[PDB]
């Protein structure tokens, strides 16, 4: 066994052009993972109360009370973009392909090493590292997706985005049915409102165990492990954005009058009256045909409540939103059309040579235009009779419920069987790749965290743990804690993710928005004198596509 | 009107009637319940 | 034309170009000047057929 190598390293990005403009991309990420000995070799069930932030009668979105069960098992997640591509590869995909098809995924673990630490209390004292060539690693695969699903991208507990940089798996944990009640309360609401943690519904008690529910493999140095190839089932991902609203749909009016010279103030006037114009409207009252009035085939995107913090049996939780943009540049509602927010550190972006412990982030703002400016709407009478009068129109400015800050915009939900929509684009690096799908008879149209949802089948979770190394004293008839030999193990992980895409042709005359290196970018993509690396976020869908 | 729109059978004591077999078209019914909200979804925090 | 024995005419072709704007509502009473402008065009959404 122990001489000899088990695998090879490959972090190469291969592009193989086929026929009829189809490429077959295969990203390989062979990272070297390090892992320490689990503190407890026992399963825990911990409750989290933070009933000291949820008392301030102002703080309700700060409810950090949940219930988790800790597993001695350390997980490994690679469901990220930053872990596959590098800023130089992404440019290729994004500037030249028009659609992406996620294909294969196969993981491989090799060159397992397990070393014991001997603490020679002598002066310093000093530490002596050795190899326990008979030691083991406990690799497991939930190939039959039996356990919950914990995408470790959400909380930037992924894998390093820099290959030449050794990374660390995430200690596994999952949810346990916790029951609670919590009523809102502003700074003024008198008395003590209501908030408690009864416990658990005996019905919804699922206590998982990896040892019990999955085949475990012990690998020694001489061993190796390989998942085989898993094929996904997923609709393709588009690398284009829609810039069309409801005012950029169909046959525009015919301009009876056109400018006769230049000037950004020479407007071509139609030359007809609003209450004598031909066409179709979705009104039976008026005779006014406007760009706002005219009947459009449908409605792009929707309009939903903002900051509609709902709640159920587990506690309050915000209402998701599938939005694009919806306003002039730096003229948006960051929360109305739901703009993601990403917080990582050192190992998933951010300047490697940083200090302190404060995450960095970005509020990714797509290019698609389905979003809204809830600050330019209104609900008026069926009488129309404009110029509309106060008592005949409910505007954004006009409070609802007597309180100021509130709107009808805030409480508004315009989602009709006529709502047109576009899924959430990739957010690279950081962002997630693929995400399991809800087991509900009825399922969400699209997920907010990932472009690819695998329905019928997804690749299983890779749980990586260290095997208990025992001393000459051990009484299973003693609580204590199986005092064990301070063991840790270092192993190399490799990945092959396969994507198949198509190439973009030009159809316009005006060049399309591409990705480049400015005098402002340069040093965002290169190490520095000390070796300070970092990966910035960059818009994915940057290329027009006609909606209709 | 039933008389107008459907074939009627007269059965006397000696008679009998039988519908034949009808096959339905329906998605299966699950005998399980979901206890997960929005607070019981994903990777919980890491308790330091 | 909906009458066959009646000679008709095609329609001069035209299509939309990305125009960016802002306009806030305002009743007959809403005081001051509300807000409404045409910045122009988002260089991203420029399709010239």
């Amino acid at each position: 066994g122990v001489g000899i190598s088990t695998g090879t390293f490959n972090n190469q990005t291969e592009f193989k052009f086929l026929e009829n403009g189809w490429v077959e991309i295969t990203a390989n990420s062979s990272r070297l993972v390090h892992l320490n000995m689990p503190e407890s070799e026992n399963y825990k069930r911990v409750v989290v109360n933070n009933m000291d932030k949820t008392a301030v009668k102002g703080n309700m979105a700060l409810d950090d009370i949940h219930v988790e069960i800790v597993t001695p098992w350390s997980l490994v997640d690679a469901n990220a973009w930053g872990v596959w591509f590098n800023p130089g590869d992404w440019q290729l995909i994004v500037n030249t392909m028009s659609e992406l098809h996620l294909v294969s995924f196969e993981q491989e673990i090799f060159n397992v090493v397990l070393k014991t630490v001997s603490e020679s209390a002598t002066q310093p004292p000093t530490k002596v590292y050795n190899n326990d060539l008979t030691a083991s690693l406990m690799v497991a695969l939930d190939s039959n997706n039996t356990m919950p699903f914990t995408p470790a991208a959400m909380r930037s507990e992924t894998l390093g985005f820099y290959p030449w940089k050794p990374t660390i798996p995430t200690p596994w944990r999952y949810y346990f049915q916790w029951d609670r009640t919590l009523i809102p309360s502003h700074t003024g609401t008198s008395g003590t409102p209501t908030n408690v943690y009864h416990g658990t519904d005996p019905d919804d008690v699922q206590f998982y165990t990896i040892e019990n529910s999955v085949p475990v493999h012990l690998l020694r140095t001489g061993d190796e492990f390989a998942t085989g190839t898993f094929f996904f089932d997923c609709k393709p991902c588009r690398l284009t954005h829609t810039w069309q609203t409801n005012r950029a749909l169909g046959l525009p009016p015919f301009l009876n009058s056109l400018p006769q010279s230049e000037g950004a103030t020479n407007f071509g006037d139609i030359g007809v009256q609003q209450d004598k114009r031909r066409g179709v409207t979705q009104m039976g009252n008026t005779d006014y045909i406007t760009e706002a009035t005219i009947m459009r085939p449908a409605e792009v995107g929707y309009s939903a409540p903002y900051y509609s913090f709902e709640a159920s049996t587990q506690g309050p939780f915000k209402t998701p939103i599938a939005a694009g943009r919806g306003g002039a540049q730096t003229d948006e509602n960051q929360a109305a059309d739901g703009d993601p927010r990403y917080a990582f550190g050192r190992q998933h972006g951010q300047k490697t040579t940083t200090t302190g412990e404060t995450p960095e982030r970005f509020t990714y703002i797509a290019h698609q235009d389905t979003g809204r400016y809830p600050e330019g709407d209104w609900i008026q009478n069926i009488n129309f009779n404009l110029p509309v009068t106060n008592d005949n129109v409910l505007l954004p400015t006009d409070p609802i419920g007597g309180k100021t800050g509130i709107n009808y915009t805030n409480i508004f939900n315009t989602y009709g069987p006529l709502t047109a929509l576009n899924n959430v684009p990739p957010v690279y690096p950081n962002g997630q790749i693929w995400d399991k799908e809800f087991d509900t008879d009825l399922k969400p149209r699209l997920h907010i965290n990932a472009p690819f949802v695998c329905q019928n089948n997804c690749p299983g979770q890779l749980f990586v743990k260290v095997a208990p190394n025992l001393t000459n004293q051990y009484d299973p008839d003693a609580s204590a804690n199986m005092s064990r030999i301070v063991t840790y193990s270092d192993f190399w992980w490799k990945g092959k993710l396969v994507f198949k895409a198509k190439l973009r042709a030009s159809h316009t005359w005006n060049p399309i928005q591409q990705m480049s290196i400015n005098v402002d970018n340069q040093f965002n993509y290169v190490p520095n004198n000390i070796g300070a690396m970092k990966i910035v976020y960059e818009k994915s869908q940057l290329a027009p596509r006609k909606l209709y």
